[PDB]
């Protein structure tokens, strides 16, 4: 017995806040949050305590300390079979990452429709707000590495896999509304110029190098979803506060046979909420699993993330009516024109056990649709529906991936497909082909119908001739990013221009840097000529001329684009930093713990070393972390409570947090003597809208302090930091 | 879409310092540098300038912008031949990952011997001081994935493979003398405990986690290797300034029959270097890439890593004259019981051309031995000699990995081994076995002997029962720490201290941290209270009266087991950020860049925007990148030259740039009016030793520059540090 006798190895099987518990297996530490899905994964979760240590034959060891060797310090013998299998077993742990979104964090949770969609889709998962999906849903990142960083720039995936009574439906989207690309062709192209460079590997995570802006400044198709990746979209707070959308066209059918065209959207309950660039470019240091780390301590505290599953729909009529092509994946669908209809909400509720085994393997593809739902022309979608099925071949070994045991459909399945690697079902049939007469020719195929019926495609009148042609519909790269720009803040304008200057900086050719300028000049003056002015370069008389591209469909911004424009904050989930000295004023500390808790804010104690300290009346306050261990970057606001400031008023550290979290636009609040701290970060006697001051915690101070979150940063503080030495 | 008139894309073939020139393919950038390996390579080099694009199939290409769609905007046809396989080989692009080792960085080079070995061993490659052996070299880290950061704390790989004509030789080692584990039945326990945990996959490249401290705690034979991570060995500046060790005791055989163990060390020729911990965690987000990078760059520079090969020899008959056991991984043999013998000297001088085809499917792996070296019981060492050549069946995706080009010997291979995955080789032999008649028994076993003879093992005896037993002469784990803690520096020390100290703060189970720390007061009491304290830990009675552990044979320090005690700085190749202003001075910069070019320093001219500055005597100043764009984490030393200094003085990234640099102890150099700045890093009038002054940059000011460099931190800085809040 090496457990500690008080028990204290084990997390408490209830919902704890970030840092209060260790992290644990979800069936461990919510036993009883169950699902479909998850109650069919029984057959094969593997528990452990009280069961005696084997090899994978079930051959119980005796030392599993060493090698058999002949004499204890003598050759070791090819006879060790238990050494060979588990250094085998090790040697070949790893599996082939996803050549796109390898770094990528994923939950369990449930889906369910606000009311019956009948009357567009003949979709079951849609058919009755009492049925219930079980999902897991896998967030990523696109271009780094599965052992990258989180909090890089660039877009996040969001797929779900939604286990339906009709089989499964994958739903492959990602945090903007378009792709950088129009053909799949390309997208080996594409891909290539934003991975790593091919001679050195380098740079990880990143699109700041040359190949990727020389793609750019060669293929303007691409400068709606750069303009995109450029703001701080491409920074998302959290996979929890950031929006989720289909990319594609699909359509949904009925039972009459009718097609609508939609595009899919999430929204986060949470609100939308991105970082700054300094802030999430040093937070991949101090800690490049932030995002898998919140996503797993949201859901052990309960904050379950929410997101609301919405349709923009089109009739088939209406096809030629916007200045854009609907087929086109580098342009979206403005929602002053289409609106987005609310269709139902999912929660995510539950971890995994094992990450490797139901993260890692899970496969999701955009061709497992169900009937109720079908594809259009989309010309990336149609590569798409190439690409998913055939990476698994490597990826996960063979064809039998289904089989594995997170991918497995919870809807029947039975055909006559045999054989391939790790093959797991023992098929009884006396017949392998169809037709058969020999098992009376089932399993059998089902005529398509309203409910429970086979897919069938819709009858989409093709005509043309076999050619290998860009539409010219799609011809129009820049109106669907004016659009986007003059959508954003005047702040989210600035942290564009900063987005598109830092990455042209790292371009180490500098003709590609002007190449990108001019294609800027193409979209928005103003733009252009900021992100000019940054790079020390002029625009000629001719870009300063260019004139800028048409509004969409007689639209001059639309301020669903902008993160910002329209406030939808949440505080709940979020986190506080309390800054401890050695002799903290309890009362102060009473009123800002009791105000956090009540809106469901997390907050973390933290000091110069770990331990504990005693507040004026003698309350022992337990340390979660140093100054240095728990860096500003990881909050989203920063209280100090009165007491003995002498203690930390001459602590790099302490200053250095509040200078960090100043830069970074976060609320701070001082209490009684805290106020001295005011120097540090230059703040006038009267005060400044962000900072929260007074006497001491109680009264108006935790509201104005939980106003100030609500609205995320404090965006009126940027002209302050400019000058900063943070 | 084409290269600009003026040829600016493509980088001079020819030696040109960081930041100079686009980095390139090793075959572009030094055409002229060969070595015999190099050469074998140019079957499978594939050029590009001129030819036509093409199918794998050698079909020529005329649209790669468009999939084959019936209409420009209908479905995609089944038939696009071309679209498939561009996808599909897309697809299939990634292979496993190293189980560990999974990042790292390459190069090519060549070995030659000081002096003919023949006295010692038989080994072709040792046997004349004029006979040049080709290598290619990988440094990595140990845990991270191979999307991972460069600059974490981790132990780091150091594996080479040379080509030689009797065979390859891997050397495959390690930055530190030791192991965490003795035998290798416990590496997976080891690994997957320092490995990202399995329910969340988190932490990246971070030994500071609960499971680590925790299997630590456990298994006391760790502590030696975990006191080399905790000290700034953790955290090397370069792969070009850390130490490398073969970590076990092999054999040299002589032709006469003579054994000799012996252990294999690689000095850097450009010097022992280490980061700062909040440095190197900072670069990590920074530059990810930073390590590969400086590799990459200092070769493209000329400032090609060079290596002396150094061993320890220890005859037969001392086998036991230590007071540890010489097969004991867990122990290092200390350089003043047994000196390193200079044995010869290794340049790396070629960066690959495909960073996968040659660094990712390198195969390295320490059972490639020649004659001339043979292997002991070393119980760590003999379980390793299975697991290179089993990982390899699934990483590089069969038996013929030897085939991949990087992996093939210069040496002549011939045997009677057929088939196999991906086989390349045609053989004509008409017979597959041996003994044959048929084609008169060729190829043949060769007898053993002085030069070019077959393999044979040395005789060794071994007596002993078939037991799974560790050996009791390994069952001792503390003096060997406390030689390594009292043979660093006050300053090593006090950076030991807070490696534990930061990384027992992010374990999250308390009696974990109380557990090492008991383990640290069967070390040294010094150490075990330090970390105590930052942990708010106090020791008990009994932990207070632990007896240390005995000196190793006598010994109270060492100091070649420190990377500062003994200077040995080197300068060349080392980088210096110049911060500019709009009217430099241009006779501080001339004298600059001449006393940097002199000893074969970099600088990298830095300002507020990207673009070019121009000097007081009108000189136009292209500049590197902003001081946002590359931090003082990536240079050595900042020089701030006179001129305009009000352009920047009130610049906040300017003057954080000082202050982080200050901070992590580099040195820095302020010219006239560029002295108003002491003002942000507190300089008295008077000056400190670390920052050079004077009224302009002239022979005295860069020759106290220069001298800082040499010594690499100033290390007499550090109690003014905890002050600055940066
Ligand atoms: C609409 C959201 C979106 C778009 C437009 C694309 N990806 Fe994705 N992708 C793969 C291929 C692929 C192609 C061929 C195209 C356009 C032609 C896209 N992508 C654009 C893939 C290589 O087959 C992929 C890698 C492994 C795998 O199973 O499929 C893949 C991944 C991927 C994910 C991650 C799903 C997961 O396993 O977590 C997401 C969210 C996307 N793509 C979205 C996406
Ligand atoms: C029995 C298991 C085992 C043990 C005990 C060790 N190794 Fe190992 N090592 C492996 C099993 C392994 C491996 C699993 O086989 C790897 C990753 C896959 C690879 O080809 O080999 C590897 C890779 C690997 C590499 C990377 C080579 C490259 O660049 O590709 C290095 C430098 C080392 N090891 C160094 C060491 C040192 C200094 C050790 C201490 C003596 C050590 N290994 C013990
Ligand atoms: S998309
Ligand atoms: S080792």
């Amino acid at each position: 017995s090496l457990a500690p006798e008080d028990g204290s190895h084990r997390p408490a099987a209830e919902p704890t806040p970030p840092g209060a518990q260790p992290t644990a297996p979800g069936s461990l530490k919510a036993p009883d949050t169950r699902n479909e899905k998850l109650n069919s994964l029984e057959d094969v979760r593997k528990g452990s305590e009280n069961y005696a240590l084997t090899t994978n034959q079930g051959v119980r060891i005796a030392d599993d300390q060493n090698s058999l060797r002949a004499g204890s310090r003598g050759p070791t013998l090819l006879e060790d079979f238990i050494l060979r299998e588990k250094i085998t077993h090790f040697d070949h742990e790893r599996i082939p990452e996803r050549i796109v979104h390898a770094r990528g964090s994923a939950a369990h949770g449930y889906f369910q429709p606000y009311k019956s969609l009948s009357d567009i889709t003949k979709a079951d998962f849609l058919s009755d707000p009492n049925k219930i999906t079980p999902v897991f849903v896998r967030f990523s990142t696109v271009q780094g590495g599965a052992g990258s960083a989180d909090t890089v720039r660039d877009i996040r995936g969001f797929a779900t896999k939604f286990y339906t009574e009709e089989g499964i439906f994958d739903l492959v989207g990602n945090n903007t509304p378009i792709f950088f690309i129009q053909d799949a062709h390309k997208f080996p192209d594409f891909v290539h110029a934003v991975k790593p460079e091919p001679h050195w590997a380098i740079p990880q995570g990143q699109s700041a190098h040359d190949t990727f802006w020389d793609y750019v400044s060669l293929q303007p198709e691409t400068l709606h979803n750069v303009m995109w990746a450029m703001s701080d979209r491409g920074i998302p707070r959290s996979y929890r506060t950031m929006e989720g959308f289909g990319c594609h066209t699909f359509r949904l059918i009925n039972a009459e046979g009718k097609a609508t065209f939609v595009r899919f959207h999430w929204k986060p309950l949470a609100g939308k909420a991105s970082l700054v660039w300094d802030e999430a470019q040093k937070l991949t240091g101090r800690d490049p699993d932030f995002h898998r780390r919140e996503l797993w301590e949201a859901i052990e505290a309960g904050d379950f993330p929410e997101y609301e599953l919405g349709f923009q729909l089109i009739p088939e009529e209406d096809e030629f009516k916007f200045d854009f092509d609907l087929l086109d994946p580098t342009k979206l669908i403005p929602e002053e024109l289409v609106p987005v209809q609310r269709v139902g909400k999912m929660v995510l509720n539950r971890n995994p056990d094992n990450f490797f085994a139901e993260n890692e393997q899970a496969a999701f593809h955009p061709g497992h649709i169900v009937p109720g739902l079908d594809f259009t022309n989309d010309p990336l979608l149609q590569g798409r529906l190439f690409s998913y099925t055939d990476t698994q071949i490597s990826r996960l070994g063979g064809p039998n991936f289904h089989e594995i045991p997170i991918n497995r459909p919870t809807a029947p399945y039975h055909n006559f497909q045999r054989d391939g690697m790790h093959r797991m079902g023992i098929d009884t049939n006396p017949a392998n082909y169809e037709p058969n007469s020999i098992n009376d020719n089932w399993p059998r195929e089902t005529p398509p119908g309203p409910k429970r019926g086979g897919f069938e495609s819709y009858q989409e009148r093709v005509e043309g001739n076999k050619v290998r042609e860009r539409s010219p519909s799609f011809g129009e790269y820049y109106s669907h990013p004016r659009l986007f720009w003059l959508s954003q803040t005047p702040f989210e304008q600035r942290h564009i221009v900063d987005g598109f200057s830092f990455e042209l900086s790292k371009v180490v050719r500098p003709y590609i840097r002007e190449r990108v300028v001019d294609q800027l000049a193409h979209i928005d003056l103003t733009l252009a000529q900021a992100v000019a002015k940054n790079l020390g370069i002029e625009l000629t008389d001719d870009q300063l001329n260019i004139t800028p591209p048409p509004d969409v469909n007689g639209l001059k911004k639309d301020p669903s684009l902008s993160l910002y424009a329209i406030p939808d904050g949440d505080v709940k989930g979020r986190v506080v930093a309390i800054l401890l000295n050695d002799e903290v004023r309890s009362a102060d500390l009473l009123a800002i713990l009791k105000a956090l808790k009540a809106k469901g804010v997390h907050a973390k104690l933290l000091y110069s070393r770990m331990g504990e300290v005693t507040a004026d009346d003698g309350t022992v306050l337990p340390i979660a972390a140093t100054f240095a261990g728990a860096p500003s970057l990881t909050v989203d606001a920063v209280i100090v409570p009165a007491g003995n400031i002498a203690d930390i008023a001459d602590n790099g550290d302490a200053n250095y947090y509040l200078m960090e979290a100043y830069k970074h636009l976060k609320p701070i609040a001082l209490a009684g003597d805290a106020r001295k701290f005011k120097a540090t970060i230059k703040i006038a006697d009267q005060g400044e809208e962000g900072i929260v001051e007074a006497d001491s915690a109680d009264g108006s101070f935790m509201d104005e302090l939980l106003t100030l979150m609500a609205a995320h940063r404090v965006w009126s503080r940027i002209p302050k930091i400019d000058k900063i030495p943070a």
